[PDB]
């Protein structure tokens, strides 16, 4: 059981200070604070008594200045779609929301450089840049709710990572407010700049424990002229792996996504979201996207790829689409898996990097190990990046099932020299299992970084680093 | 400017170093001459000790000793850096990675390379290309630069347009801190969000925060087809429109877009005796493509050239897919920096500017100095907004320096640009970062330096302001 650290509490005088700093941006009604206190999975509830919703970087600076002087803990929050308990308070930390920091500052129609506030919603930024023939360098199933500042803070991966890479590469600059309210200006909207240390990198993946991101400068790829999606049934995981290998060999540079899911995933999306499968029933499914400049060439590459995959028995049934409507329908089958799982019951969630050759082994194992105690066990995700999403559903949480899952799943991953948190990050849930993926000396340097940047520890206590 | 109060190497220090790295203690004064002079040959240190460790543990024991004794250390790779970062200012110990040159592993499927910091870039390219992979970066200094130095300087280079930053392609680092502590961030995972991305601090840290000893890096697959078009353009408006059309018509196969002006071509012909393959033009553009289907690439290139030649964007062009002729065309661009240093004294600027006004400073400087310069040239990575600006003179003039500085830095700042796009900061640029970075940023940089190396023994006098 975690113990509340000796922070102060919010007084009426603090509430009047916040009303001065952000007029109309202070929410205190207990019924209104219910939702922002509960995480996306609905298995964690905080006891925060104040939600602050600033509009500007200066307002965030003044809020944190006040909290630093008063020794008040702060819980940054974006879209609240995070999966690891980082997004809601543990006790009574002030919820500092970016919901109203949702303005675009500038967009350069030649460089493709976007500069916008941290609370812009990913899907809305995609619509904005696509109107100008660019795309966001990342996409994820949470796009409708997650904030760009949240994506940077968690170092979100997602569905086009294989093509455009990490936020560590695509973020050009950040504005960050530090714990004492210092505005750190690293908002360098330049493709290249080697003038000292890359300070912004510290805040990518730091999950709001080192500062609050208020403005983001991000490189947007050009919008592809041609997008294709193929959705394929494979008769086993070995054929999934050869379909991936063959796919890289025959599609090459136009590959923009490679996702897999198992039969149980398909059944749950069908059962809870009523989405019919467009291919024959198979034990594994694969979604492939391509993105390129020449429709004709991409079609020829894809045509030959399918022919060879179908010819050599890697794929048993497959369908292809270019019409935007049909493309979105195929993508829904993968994107909405996470929703279908949470409608199925209580979800035990694991987000692992493993050797691609052994990515599905743990799923087969756990189906045997838990038996009928698990309502379902699934494996899916970013196979091209070595990333498995392992989930177990049950009618209700149980201590018996948790004891079967942990530490067994984490030991498997360490045995494979894998990551116990591939993309979702650490937050509250995984803060004490980092030893399975990171050595002690690295963990200590992280602690020193935290002490340097937030010596009072008012920013997101109880998370990201070990206790 | 003035030597900080570090200890001096005694006879007992030499004997300690001989125990730690037997055979790797060079004290011969004639042998120390070359490692004390930077690549441009305008800076020269007075170090009397060169250490050549073989392993990471040897590096750790050296720094433990240097930390206890308060001796300054100057890490050195291939010594091709351009900003005086790689050579001592006074009598700093030169720690060379020259002997840290082994490949440790290479996964033939994932393309993940683990190697020691002193592996030469050219040699790593050879190694992974024999296995159908390529390095994610390439530079004109490939023959000499070390992968450790590339990571320490956050090198950009000639295929950055396609594969992007080392901040993205580097998967893991082993770093030895100033006190000897071995920091293990040598993960080989594509995705790992288990805490802070500590390795990122050392990419671009220029040896002031730790010595990189091992690098893990993601190698892209080797392309089936590489094409190079070397094109002559009748003006910079056409250079910019050739770039725009190139992105629309070549797209995802594009792997390089470089430009150079007429004077650059003249200088490589004069000093290096390399002939131009196209008609004389005011500007030249080198376009590279890399793709998986050679026929699709050739069709894309065909339609692009036809349109560019047809619309007057390009006047004359030559294409190559043969490896020998591709290197010939590339040599015309890669060897400009060499041709300039043979033209006389070189004033060198490496700027990030809006692409639409990348060449304006070249035109401005030509009017501003007129006959007081020998040549003013502009070339470089136009696709990434990165201009290499050089002025040559028959000899150095404090006058010409006063005309160039601060003027060039102020122009760049007026464009919200970077006064060092690629080459970094080192000794030369430590006091001009204010044109690209605000004081609060520079202050936090100093706080990180104080945390990781409180004694300041690693690379004094560089990277951060005085
Ligand atoms: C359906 C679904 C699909 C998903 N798919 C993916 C996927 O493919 N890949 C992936 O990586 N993740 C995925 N996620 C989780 C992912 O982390 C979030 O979707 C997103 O990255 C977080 O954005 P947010 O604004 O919701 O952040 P929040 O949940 O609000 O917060 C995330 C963390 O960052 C901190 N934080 C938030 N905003 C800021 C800020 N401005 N400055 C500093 N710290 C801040 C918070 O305190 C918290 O610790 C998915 C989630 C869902 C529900
Ligand atoms: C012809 C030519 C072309 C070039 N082209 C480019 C180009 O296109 N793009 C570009 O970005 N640069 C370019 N450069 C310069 C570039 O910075 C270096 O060539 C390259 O980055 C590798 O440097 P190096 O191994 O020679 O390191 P050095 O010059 O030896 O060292 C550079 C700096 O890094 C530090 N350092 C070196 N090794 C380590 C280590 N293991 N750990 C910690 N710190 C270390 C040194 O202390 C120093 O501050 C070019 C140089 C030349 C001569």
């Amino acid at each position: 059981p975690v113990r509340r650290l000796p922070f102060s509490t919010v007084s009426k005088q603090d509430l009047a200070a916040f009303e001065r700093i952000v007029p109309g941006g202070v929410v205190t009604d207990p019924e209104a604070l219910q939702a922002p206190n509960v995480d996306w999975l609905r298995t964690l509830r905080g006891c925060s008594k104040v939600l602050l919703r600033p509009r500007t970087s200066e307002e965030v600076s003044h809020i944190l200045r006040h909290c630093h002087e008063r020794n008040l803990a702060v819980n940054p929050q974006g879209g609240n779609t995070g999966m690891v308990g980082g997004s809601v308070p543990v006790f009574d930390e002030i919820i500092l929301s970016t919901a109203r920091m949702n303005r675009v500052l500038s967009f350069h129609s030649v460089s493709g450089i976007l500069v916008c506030q941290a609370g812009c919603v990913l899907e809305e930024l995609s619509r904005y840049v696509e109107e100008r023939d660019f795309i966001m360098p990342l996409d994820l199933g949470a796009k409708g709710s997650c904030h760009i500042g949240g994506n940077v803070a968690t170092n979100a991966g997602g569905l086009r990572f294989l093509r455009y890479g990490s936020l560590h590469g695509t973020v050009l600059g950040l504005e960050v407010v530090l714990a004492d309210g210092t505005v750190l200006d690293c908002l360098t909207s330049l493709r290249k700049d080697n003038t000292g240390y890359d300070l912004k990198q510290l805040f990518i993946g730091s999950e709001g424990t080192l500062g609050i991101i208020t403005t983001v400068s991000i490189l947007c790829p050009p919008k592809p002229r041609a997008v294709n999606v193929a959705f394929l049934g494979c008769p086993g995981f070995a054929e999934v792996l050869q379909t991936f290998s063959t796919c890289k060999g025959m599609l090459g540079e136009i590959l923009s996504a490679f996702e897999f899911m198992d039969a149980v995933c398909m059944q749950l999306v069908g059962r809870h979201l009523h989405l019919a499968s467009p291919v024959q029933e198979s034990p594994f499914y694969v979604l492939i996207e391509t993105s390129g400049s020449n429709a004709g060439h991409d079609a020829e590459k894809l045509g030959h790829f399918l022919e060879h995959a179908l010819g050599s028995g890697l794929v048993t049934d497959g369908t292809m689409a270019t019409d935007q409507r049909k493309v979105k329908m195929l993508w829904a089958l993968r994107e909405r898996i996470t929703e279908a799982l949470s409608r199925d019951g209580y979800v035990y969630k694991y987000d692992l990097s493993l050797p691609v050759e052994r990515l599905y082994d743990i799923v087969t194992d756990l189906r045997a190990r838990l038996g009928p105690h698990a309502k379902h066990v699934v494996g899916y995700g970013h196979l091209g990046d070595g990333n498995l999403h392992l989930n177990v559903t049950a009618e209700a949480f149980s201590p018996s099932l948790l004891a079967a899952l942990e530490p067994h799943v984490y030991e498997w991953t360490a045995g494979q020299q894998g990551s116990v948190s591939a993309e979702h990050g650490v937050g509250f849930r995984k803060r004490d299992v980092l030893g399975y993926s990171k050595p002690p000396g690295a963990l200590q340097l992280m602690q020193q970084l935290k002490a340097l940047l937030d010596p009072k520890g008012i920013l997101n206590p109880y998370k990201t680093l070990p206790s």
